[PDB]
């Protein structure tokens, strides 16, 4: 039974596989973003959308790894293996979560069709050799390109 | 932020704590149950319901922990350290997952309102003193038993 | 009781903690802006807007902490104990004031719905990797863009 | 910046200066009256009235001085200084605040127009020399000091 976490949502793991690891915010930046934006919907006793249902499971998935990370510190006396496993939880298992947090926080912010269409145009850009492509990657942002929020 | 896992489904951590920790079927007995009944819906490119969405996440949460335990076997040359890590994952981290699989596999099979009532009714049984407690714990059943 | 100063205005304490602590201008820059713009309305018998009511209380709250810090200098001799309380008022308690002045002076100026989407947009901007975000930091302005003869 | 807290509510600082300093109940008694009657509206996600907006700011002003009162105790190593500045925060800074808490808690019950004409009437009473002054001062109440009811 091979489950594709994004296939339910119209994306694919191959489609998100082109985004470099530098693309994603840190796992703390994404938890702050979900907390400061969606937490009233995430803590509510409702299903708002499937992106909410999926973030709730992902945020708890990470909290149980952060229990493991703080566990191997107190309950493991070998210092060489304490920091070797914590490196794996933060760098490896964190990279797969950052990808998953980024996807649902973006589909709530920008809409799901916009994020999927952005991952196509970003893949076109990232597959182009650096000489033949524009130097700036495509941007996904709520800000105007000039920023300068103004009013209305 | 708190995010009680069960709250959007009508339960709470305090309501699933009526069940003892050793009540739950081993993770592999749960994965083979979902694989038997639900595999085609769990792998479909659709939103079937929120319980499907929450199983898909839980099953992937587990597969990434078994990757962790496969990694701890290869990459840790201390056998005295590797046991406490691999055992903590299969036991301590399995329990909180083993509760969450049991909940959604049972709400897909038996319905969600039946599983909430099962938790209340199992709490009445587990709270009864051992003298007056019936010998047979409550159990979820699909049988009207038609003839 | 637990009261959130921002909650009646559509914001929370974490939504203003979602921006860096050094984003907010100094207390004196914010008190100058209130007088250079909103003085007459803050001195009036009218209620005007709830941002005025909330901002009057904040300006007066800070006037009492400056009476305190002036009091401590005169009436508290021990210098190491004075530097702890004077710096605590100006920094730790000043940070919570800076956020509260900044929020109401900006909602009176730019609108409340604008400042709330600015806090969300500026905080997501700063957590994005630099290559993947617009190069310029967001900013609030009332000056219309390229209005005459450019558009 | 010369802001008057009460001017938007129809009073002044010298209209509340009719009431002696020791008239006002302790901050604890005033925070229990706001917590008893008004707590659900003070924590509400809405603007109930200007008196709510003013209490919300004032209850938060006191919460920050009780963090200062706690921080001084822990973070100052001189017992001569720590006990001197905490006395200022409780006594000196609490007087102006419990005068402010009294006014808004007294306006939410009884109404605002009643609390103003209570201040005028209590001044007429407190200015009267003690020989000609009646024994029973004015009082804010919704019911007589004796109320006959059948049940």
């Amino acid at each position: 039974m091979d489950i594709d976490p994004y296939k339910e949502f119209g994306a694919t793991v191959e489609l998100l596989s082109f985004l470099p690891s530098d693309f994603f915010p840190s796992v703390r930046d994404l938890l702050d973003t979900a907390s400061a934006l969606y937490r009233e919907a995430l803590e509510s006793p409702e299903h708002c959308s499937p992106h909410h249902t999926a973030l709730r499971q992902a945020i708890l998935c990470w909290g149980e790894l952060m229990t493991l990370a703080t566990w191997v510190g107190v309950n493991l006396e070998d210092p060489a293996s304490r920091d070797l496993v914590v490196s794996y939880v933060n760098t490896n298992m964190g990279l797969k979560l950052r990808q998953l947090l980024w996807f649902h926080i973006s589909c709530l912010t920008f809409g799901r069709e916009t994020v999927i269409e952005y991952l196509v145009s970003f893949g076109v850009w990232i597959r182009t050799p650096p000489a033949y492509r524009p130097p700036n990657a495509p941007i996904l942002s709520t800000l105007p390109e000039t920023t300068v929020v103004r009013r209305r």
